[PDB]
């Protein structure tokens, strides 16, 4: 749009933060992670893209930051997944395509690149495009988008109890069992489609 | 966008436009068409899928192409032998097709480039 390489980075973090914790860092954190000088550094910036439009400024209240012209035209496309970075991390986002979100029932929230053989019998082969509905909402039997400690996977939901079963559908392969009790897993969202080009 | 300007066999015996960019296949789609069968579904080509289509009459064999054999569409891998055409099939289920040039119509319509699944 017309940020500057150092706003951008400010932003992604903004961004990248958002979709990890679910609200904004504090000029602080800016300031630490990006190496700045001080907190009054990070300020001058968020300034800036508060000028540029891309977020709002509300004086007062720690962590007063919000993010503006949200709705976008397109789809991102998600590539491979870094441990402790959010699925939608802006380093992760490979482009965003012109395909209409409204073809797919949910309506698609992204793309993602499908790694692997695991998903063969029902049409699903490595290197699919995966139209993803970003939902924790799910059920049993459905496909969906699941991480496990960091690693992010394509599978069919069963859930049992204390554990979670994450079946294939490739007879090579065999079900992954996840203990609820002791691995993190998190449930990325629910598959609505694919594009293979 | 891409026009769905009809249906393509693969197993079984305009009516729609889509705002996808037709420029994320290569080479480009020209259209869309509706696969009925599940021929190819060794390669991930489904009953019901949306198959891109690349209008071109220079395809060689091993590509998946759209071919018409006297007047019907269909979806298959392209094996040439001077006269001798084999269109086969991504399924042990389904027989191979032998076409003889000098007997029958044969007309490629377009190449496979790619493939839009939305339920």
């Amino acid at each position: 749009k017309a940020l500057t390489a150092r706003q951008q980075e400010v932003f992604d973090l903004i961004r990248d933060h958002i979709s990890q914790t679910g609200m904004p860092p504090t000029r602080a954190e800016i300031a630490q992670r990006l190496g700045f000088r001080s907190p009054n550094a990070a300020e001058e910036h968020l300034k800036a893209l508060a000028r540029k439009g891309v977020i709002e400024i509300v004086s007062g209240a720690s962590r007063g930051i919000r993010l503006l012209q949200e709705e976008e035209e397109g789809l991102p496309l998600v590539g491979r997944v870094a441990a402790g970075e959010p699925l939608l991390a802006q380093q992760h986002i490979e482009g965003h395509y012109q395909v209409d979100p409204s073809l797919f029932k949910p309506n698609a929230d992204f793309l993602l690149r499908v790694s692997g053989m695991a998903m063969k019998d029902i049409g699903i082969m490595d290197g699919d495009l995966l139209a993803v509905h970003k939902t924790q909402d799910v059920r049993n039997g459905q496909v969906v988008v699941a991480r496990i400690d960091d690693e992010v996977t394509v599978k069919r939901l069963k859930k049992q109890g204390n554990k979670v079963e994450l079946l294939p559908e490739n007879s090579e392969f065999k079900p992954i069992v996840v203990d609820l009790r002791q691995q993190s897993f998190t449930i990325e969202g629910l598959a609505v489609g694919v594009i293979r080009n």
